[PDB]
């Protein structure tokens, strides 16, 4: 099936300014929530989940349908905790309420990387919500307690290689693990809702122990508070990923770029952009606009 990206009518670069600036404003506003880490985090959460159902092979899941407001993909146990962000995102929508699901989702995304000093990333409009039958079932989400092997297979069906899958995974320097939500806790690192190249710095720096959680899971700590999942750590296990892991602690203008590319890579999977949609939309920051 083919999914033709389609212009939410008569918008154009400033209207999703004005829902980029809204959502930059709540994530100012709400700093409180998850002991003031601020929704930042799992908004990016948020944005990769509802891309990352994606079947490259059938183009089933993925970004367009904004499948996510129905129940099967909200109660995927692989997505607790992500009610969290789409409750922050609902008075934005009820604000907009022409801006499609797919779109809010994936923009809420690109605005919490760029409020948090991240890079930009270029994003494209044009999603339409599909329906319920639409919704891919659970399971396509990763799990964490796999290794090099497990991680570079499941990131081919995003169609994603080895740097777009390091890449990606920079994120990590992002929130936390909370017991309750995946089995595993703690913190990649201490600026965590700040975008930054930390979680390679850390994975190559500190000094990790193997430990158990107490819900029983194996993660890697260090002394200084800071957790890596198995998947995390299995990018320097893994010596071709941990070139990639160097390259980036020792490079944070690559890392963005990088970063931006994938990340715009992940939200577009699937989506058939019409030779004459626009251009990628470059938003500017809260800081940049002067509010
Ligand atoms: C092998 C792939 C991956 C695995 C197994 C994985 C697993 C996890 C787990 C278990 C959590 C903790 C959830 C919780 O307890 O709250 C988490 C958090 C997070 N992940 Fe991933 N992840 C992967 C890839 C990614 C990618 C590709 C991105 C986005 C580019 C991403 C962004 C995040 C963020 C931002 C958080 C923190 C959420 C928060 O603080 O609420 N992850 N991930």
């Amino acid at each position: 099936l083919v999914h033709v990206a389609s212009v939410e009518k008569g918008r154009s670069y400033e209207d999703f300014q004005k829902v980029y600036n809204a959502i930059a404003l709540k994530l100012r506003e709400d700093d409180e929530y998850d002991n003031y880490i601020g929704y930042g985090p799992v908004l990016v959460r948020l944005a990769w989940h509802t891309s990352g159902t994606w079947d490259k092979h059938d183009n089933t899941g993925g970004s367009y349908g904004g499948t996510y407001r129905f129940k099967k993909e909200f109660n995927d146990p692989s997505n607790a905790g992500l009610q969290n962000g789409f409750k922050f995102l609902e008075p934005i929508h009820k604000e907009f309420p022409w801006i499609s699901s797919g779109d809010l989702f994936s923009l809420g995304g690109v605005t919490a990387v760029q409020e948090m000093q991240g890079p930009k990333i270029p994003w494209r409009c044009g999603r339409v919500d599909t329906p319920e039958d639409t919704t891919p079932d659970n399971g396509r989400l990763p799990d964490a307690d796999k290794d090099a092997d497990y991680v570079r297979t499941f990131f081919q069906r995003l169609n994603m290689n080895d740097r777009e899958v390091v890449a990606l995974m920079g994120a990590h320097a992002l929130g936390k693990t909370h017991l309750k939500r995946s089995g595993y806790e703690g913190p990649w690192g201490a600026a965590n809702n700040v975008f930054t190249n930390e979680f390679y710095l850390n994975l190559l720096n500190e000094d990790w122990k193997l430990e158990k959680n107490d819900a029983n899971n194996e993660q890697w700590d260090s002394k200084s508070g800071y957790m890596m999942l198995p998947t995390d750590y299995s990018l320097i296990q893994d010596p071709k990923y941990l070139s990639i892991v160097k390259e980036y602690a020792n490079d944070q203008d690559k890392f963005f770029k990088d970063f931006s590319k994938a990340f715009e890579k992940l939200l577009e999977n699937g989506i058939t952009f019409p030779k004459d949609a626009p251009s990628p939309f470059i938003f500017k920051t809260l800081e940049e606009q002067g509010l």
